[PDB]
């Protein structure tokens, strides 16, 4: 791996976002493929859970648009179709993943950076982290199943303040909305996380998987279907003159 | 031309102002419902990217005008309840089918049917002094506007029932904590803040706006139509009963 | 009876948990069979609604596992089936119940004492009450349909802070999450519940039965299947060696 660090500790595996092929941990095709491959290996591991974290001032600014736009500019529906396929499979990996994923957010989560969070099982955020899905600004419709997961958590109209209006949520605001599930003090953030993760790793593996399987059970199909619907709209938008024009805006 | 509402076709948005003259406090009667349906239908058809739905006076909407309805019900109960139920069902259905985003601006109390329609819109912008109430149990009715499912969806069932059964009032800030309101504004800058935020929304791409709304409502639109049918059948039963009329007369 | 008091007042029946057979209103087979009997009776009453309350320092500390681990020790195959069957029928009684159930929580609600709350219609809690489902310390999968009701009400990530992380919620934070529906000041708690309950019981019977029917019809089938799936998983955990090893800790 070039763009992530994977550390298999006592009963859990840390996947750390730490990109060098991109800035601010943006996701290009190759970063996404390392994540998918690291997750696939943790699934085959004897890890009980995954900690998903990031290094740097930003957690994840989401899709690297500079990278995708260059590909989209030799033409056409092709680059469009490939990029959606990549996003589709990325989101699905999270949807299908059987072990708990605890996400540690120590900086802004933006776009696909924020929209995959509700696909995880616990979301622990530094009080300094913030969250946004500036879709209307990007000129796209929702990704990461957010068209269903934001309304389920916070209700339609609060979901829309993020999906339609593009508003930033502080960590505390996102937690009252259900997007973050626990807020931590900045000074002691990383040690607070490790202590609580080692506690979680100390529990029984069968009860952790069975609890996730029972919460997973009814929601999985809905998420697969949301992802499919989201991807179909992105295919349409990203192969339109309009959609391409929008992605080109910085 | 409209008697009870004002429609403003603005820069990339349509503005529908509830401003009734034939009822008090923006109460809804048959005639006010039909104008609103009509205005929505026209906004659906023209090149507005979105609708701003608002009100004038000291209340947003006090819901159904029961003084107006109990008079017809008193004359022919079987026939008048079918009518009442048809117009409400179709009022609600108009909001369920509307494909463009509806932003509602609430600048005073929203009561009964005036609160229960809010969850069918897309953003709910409230002045800090607005409050919200569905006193169905006080009125002597069951839920309307799909609130039987939209309130449990946004709040959880028990919190839903504090509004649906217990008849409790929510300030704008506590309605915001429960998902019914989505943004709260200081009273001093309410309408100017609303107007700037609406123009920035109207600056966005129409296809992005409508696709996003379509995606969000996809797995729920059927559920809403079905709730509205269920609700209105119970309402038909209650408003055609001796107890129902009596309850309505005491409002 | 022995462990409960039934009080049939003007338009409502009150069921009071005050256990002598267990400590802190914990549930054994006998306490559970009494609650089921009271409920079935109340369903046949002319009462418009049920008030469910408790006496003592705690509301309900959940399953009495010191009682259960005992009978599981010798006959480790069929004592589990017996235990899960009692639990499944206890939960089903709430799922099926047709009149409103208001629950009054005047102290901690722990484990199955907490997870049955979402099955009732209103949950009035003293500000001093707190809520916990410490399943992963118990070493069990969720019970009471918490696998679907906690996620539905508060979002999946917030739900897992309870389901997986075993976190305690005060009455106020349980109210922000949708689990409690009204918090009361402690000095007048009792007075206020009785006043508000007689208020509710003064409403038209037809309209109370119908708001409950309109809320209930969309969700009951889901609740029944969650119960079935939760019970199956508990069959397995509680009959396994590591399960019984878990059940031993007070
Ligand atoms: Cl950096
Ligand atoms: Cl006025
Ligand atoms: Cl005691």
């Amino acid at each position: 791996y070039r763009d992530i660090v994977v550390k298999k500790e006592d009963g859990f595996t840390q996947i750390v976002l730490s990109t060098r092929s991109t800035e601010k941990n943006a996701l290009n095709t190759e970063v996404i493929k390392e994540i998918v491959n690291a997750l696939n290996s943790a699934a085959a591991d004897d890890s009980k859970l995954v900690l998903f974290s990031a290094a740097g001032s930003v957690f994840c600014c989401g899709l690297d648009f500079g990278y995708f736009v260059k590909h989209l500019r030799n033409n056409r529906n092709t680059a469009s179709l490939e990029m959606v396929d990549t996003i589709k499979n990325f989101v699905n990996t999270f949807i299908q993943f059987k072990k708990p994923i605890v996400v540690s957010v120590n900086g802004p989560a933006i776009g696909l950076g924020a929209s995959i969070l509700p696909l995880c099982d616990l979301v622990w955020a530094n009080e300094k982290a913030w969250f946004q899905t500036p879709y209307t600004t990007f000129g796209q419709s929702p990704d990461g199943c957010s068209s269903i997961t934001f309304p389920k958590m916070m209700g339609k109209a609060s979901a829309n303040e993020m999906l339609i209006a593009g508003r930033k949520l502080t960590a505390r605001e996102a937690c009252a909305k259900g997007l973050v599930s626990q807020v931590f003090l900045t000074g002691t953030f990383t040690q607070e996380v490790m202590i609580q993760i080692k506690e979680l790793a100390s529990y029984n593996p069968i009860v952790l998987e069975e609890c996730k399987a029972l919460v997973r059970c009814n929601i999985k199909l809905e998420l697969e279907q949301a992802n499919e619907r989201e991807c179909e709209v992105l295919r349409k938008i990203w192969s339109s003159a309009q959609g391409i024009e929008s992605m080109l805006k910085i």
